[PDB]
Formats: C-alpha cells, structure tokens, sequence
C-alpha cells in the first residue's frame, strides 16, 4: 500500500514542546491568512520567558517561510503580501526589539539569509543561530 498511498516532512524543533507547537500554528494560519494578529494572541498565551518567545518565533519563521522559499515550485514561495504583513508584526513585536534578532527575522521572511538560503545542516545552524541570539 505504501507507494499507492503516497509529500509532508518533520519538524525536529518539536523538541521545545507543545508551546512551540501552538505558537508555529498559530504564526502558520495568520501567514496564510495573511492577518498578523494570532501571533500576538499565541504569544501572549505562551508561557516561557521572552528569550524563549524570540527563539520559537525565529524557529517558526523558518521553517515555514523559509522553507517555503526553498521549493522550486515558485506558487509555494510566501506571496510579497504575506513577507510585507509579516514585516509589519516583526518591526511592531517587542519581544524581537534587538536588532539583530529583528534584521534575522526579516531575512528569513525575505530570503535573505547569507548561506541560509543540505537541509539539516540548515536547520541545525538555525536553531543555533536563535540560541546564540537569543541566549543571555
């Protein structure tokens, strides 16, 4: 059955747990829609500590708008209406408010990210790029 029934991937990052589940679908649904403002109610429903906020954001931002970016499917890319929505909450967002934290989270919205453009070196360096951001 297995070649008759069958395109989704994993999502290592689950490691941080249920909040950053909530937190990813909430960020997800608001893209889509393109509405920034369950961001703002999932991370007020969040818990951890605001470095903690800043990393899961910075990890939700990539693996769905980065990744969506590496598809050579071009429909699939963030629509520049979703990138200028995102933008909006990001520069608004206290909790992003060092800049390097917010320039990391544009360019990851925008595709900017140097050599951030395999897929687990990828998505190692990133988690480690927020850890070292975020960590005090």
């Amino acid at each position: 059955d297995v070649v008759k029934q069958q395109p989704g991937q994993m999502d290592r990052y689950l490691v941080y747990g249920d909040e950053y589940k909530a937190l990813r679908d909430a960020v997800a649904k608001a893209v889509l829609e393109c509405k920034p403002l369950g961001i703002k109610t999932a991370l007020k429903a969040c818990k951890t500590p605001q470095s903690q906020q800043s990393a899961y954001f910075l990890l939700t931002l990539f693996r769905e708008v980065a990744i969506l970016y590496r598809s050579h499917n071009a429909s699939l890319h963030p629509t520049p209406e979703q990138c200028e929505a995102v933008s909006k909450f990001i520069g608004e967002c206290k909790i992003l408010s060092p800049p390097d934290i917010s320039r990391f989270a544009t360019s990851l919205v925008d595709n900017s990210v140097p050599l951030l453009r395999d897929g687990t070196v990828t998505e190692m360096a990133i988690h480690a790029a927020a850890v070292l951001l975020c960590g005090q």
